[PDB]
């Protein structure tokens, strides 16, 4: 039930695997090869969230412990803390801040069940992490599009895990990032700009300003309250979207990739419940139950439950 923690080594070598400017065209040869060299980072997320899904079943505290086991052991190589290689972008970096964001959500759920060892160990890692990777958002030359919101994810979580005002307020600046990005007519000009996957960027830079408003809640704050509509227009945009794809076709300049919501579209199931048209993201919904581990797992689930079983 609980395999032997996997390597958790300090070194990344992620690829890039998009051949144009807008970053809208996969080169397939450099997909496989990038997913071969970061299986490792995918396969920590993919359990972890597993586990603490099985956690949050009920009568599973075993599984709990095994994502904490699985935690503890990264935190304890430095895993993630070394070289961010770079060959042809900065791949490695953006597994980092994934990764992290699928670590901290991890440790978010399963806290309860930590030990006083591994709550030192895990915490100072997702620390380290935390400081990682928002440095790396120092270099103005790092456009900040759904990569920096998806940052915030492992700075969210770890600020709300180890109660720490200072990363609660970094993650709400990146959360207002985005929301301060969205233009009058509901589009991020950034994720406007990638061509016939600007819906999807869309739907993608979505969830992560969700999810980050979402554990604000776990604080008892109303972060939809912060330019209150924005967030809605961009949503009701993405939803609109997947039944019509014209704006984005106009807008973006290309005839959308056709596609249905999944893995990290799941946002909505969370999002429906805050909206003042709810109604509008019933297509959507349709389409789930959704999961992704980037995101802490059953996302479906955690819109009914809460993000952190309890105990
Ligand atoms: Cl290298």
């Amino acid at each position: 039930d609980c395999p032997a923690p996997p390597p958790g080594s300090p070194d990344i070598r992620a690829i890039g695997y998009y051949t144009d400017a807008a970053r809208s065209v996969i080169d397939p040869r450099l997909k496989t090869q990038n997913d071969a060299a970061v299986k490792p980072l995918n396969a920590f997320a993919a359990h972890v969230a597993k586990f603490a899904d099985a956690y949050a079943k009920g009568a599973d505290e075993a599984a709990g412990r095994c994502a904490l086991t699985w935690l503890d052991a990264w935190a304890r190589s430095g895993a993630m803390l070394g070289r961010m290689a770079h060959v042809n972008n900065d791949q490695s970096d953006y597994m980092r801040q994934w990764t992290h964001g699928a670590a901290a959500m991890a440790y978010l759920r399963t806290q309860a069940l930590a030990s006083e060892q591994q709550r030192t160990d895990i915490e100072t890692w997702l620390k380290r992490l935390s400081a990682a990777n928002l440095a790396y958002w120092d270099n103005p030359k790092h456009k900040r599009n759904n990569h920096y919101y998806w940052t915030g994810v492992g700075i969210m979580a770890t600020a709300v895990a180890t109660r720490d005002d200072t990363l609660l307020n970094t993650a709400q600046g990146i959360y207002r990032a985005g929301i301060d990005a969205i233009e009058p007519d509901g589009r991020l000009p950034m994720e406007m700009a990638r061509k016939r996957l600007a819906l999807h960027y869309h739907d993608y830079a979505t969830a992560p300003l969700v999810l980050m408003a979402e554990m604000a809640r776990l604080q008892g704050e109303d972060w939809y309250t912060y330019r209150q509509g924005a967030l809605e227009r961009l949503a009701a945009r993405v939803a609109d979207g997947y039944r019509d794809p014209s704006w984005f076709n106009t807008q973006s300049g290309a005839v959308q990739e056709t596609a249905t919501p999944k893995a990290s579209s799941g946002w909505v199931e969370f999002y429906r419940l805050r909206s003042p048209d709810p109604m509008r993201f019933d297509a959507m919904h349709a389409a789930g139950p959704f999961q992704d581990p980037r995101m802490g797992g059953n996302l479906t689930l955690m819109a009914q439950e809460g993000i952190v079983p309890l105990p």
